[PDB]
RNA sequence: AAGAUUAGCAUGGCCCCUGCACAAGGAUGACACUGCGACAUU
């Protein structure tokens, strides 16, 4: 029961999404609380700070009665709204001809956790257009048969961040249908104690000197422009829009072939930016984390191999 | 008496080269969803 940490969670949600948005146009964010307790702080929460608008979802009528009296002594009710599901029913809920939900959070009880995670993860399929889901894990040994079953499916778009308090670490994993990625301070954690569970890289880093800080924008110019991948030039960020590899060995033997195969297919957005002789190579969008292990080993090798 | 970290080696994919495809191999420098633990501390 920690104020900061559950403050925490929800500046980890706004992280999630805000490095996840896009250009697109700021429609209301939806939120989906799953078990929001006896005290029902998360979604208050949520709101309090940046203007959300959760659907929550719940399982007691006691603590169905105690969420509308919160709602009641806080009156956000174009915000937050309660809802008695059921049991056997998707306990992730209707759309009814609303606006779609676009992030999903879950407080799971410490089948278990690992069997509530796999029974959102069995209705999570069935659920297109919302984008976030995340759970949050006290236990550390719950972290291994989640992600297992998370290894089953083949979900690259997810995320283990180590909140750390004192002598509270928590871990909370967030997957996705949709190929939004955020950074990697927010996914990848420093401590080496879960690197049998960690998901995939979307940062990569190089360090220069000042004659190749000075070549750097030339070297990036020259790299997206001699290989063919569509580029943008955002002040001193460069971005890169590519639906297909244009970047890889297998990829010429293909495009200088005759055969009527179409292209190596994954779609991928990511930034180029320079800070301090540092290069950073920053992974936004799309579901393959193989397009992106490409571009990030390609890159690597576009700037070693320019030093002679 | 009970185990992690840590320095080298197999394995896995990624960039480069050979290769029609699948393979296989080479070379190379960053990785880890795999282990092998010659020291030293806890």
């Amino acid at each position: 029961p920690m104020v900061p940490n559950r403050a925490t969670y929800i500046r980890y949600i706004h992280d999630l999404l805000s490095s996840t948005s896009g250009q697109k146009d700021k429609k209301r964010i939806i939120g989906l609380d799953i078990g929001t307790g006896a005290s029902c702080i998360y979604p208050l929460l949520g709101c309090r700070m940046y203007s959300y608008d959760f659907v929550g979802t719940e399982i007691d009528k006691f603590s169905f009665e105690t969420a509308k009296s919160n709602i009641l002594q806080n009156n956000m009710e174009s915000q937050i709204k309660i809802v008695l599901r059921s049991k056997q029913d998707c306990l992730l809920p209707d759309t009814e001809g609303m606006e779609e939900f676009t992030f999903v959070m879950c407080n799971p009880p410490f089948g278990g956790e690992v069997g509530f995670a796999n029974k959102i993860l069995t209705e999570s399929k069935k659920r297109k257009g919302i984008q976030w889901y995340t759970c949050m894990f006290g236990k550390k040994s719950s972290v291994p048969a989640v992600v297992d079953k998370l290894r089953e499916q083949n979900i690259s778009n997810y995320g283990i961040y180590e909140l750390a308090l004192g002598k509270t670490k928590r871990w909370i994993i967030c997957w996705s249908f949709q190929a939004m990625r955020p950074h990697n301070e927010l996914i990848r954690p420093s401590s080496t104690s879960l690197s049998k569970y960690f998901p995939h890289k979307v940062l990569q880093n190089w360090t220069l000197d000042p004659e190749l800080c000075a070549q750097i924008d030339d070297i990036l110019q020259k790299f997206l422009d001699d290989n063919k991948i569509p580029w943008s030039k955002k002040g001193s960020v460069l971005e890169i829009s590519t639906k297909s590899i244009t970047w890889s060995r297998k990829a010429r033997r293909i495009s200088k072939s005759q055969t009527s195969v179409s292209s190596l297919e994954g779609q991928m957005k990511c930034e180029l930016n320079v800070i301090d002789n540092q290069l950073q190579c920053k992974w936004i969008e799309g579901y393959d984390y193989n397009v992106y292990e490409s571009f990030c080993s390609a890159l690597a090798r576009a700037l070693r191999d320019n030093k002679k």
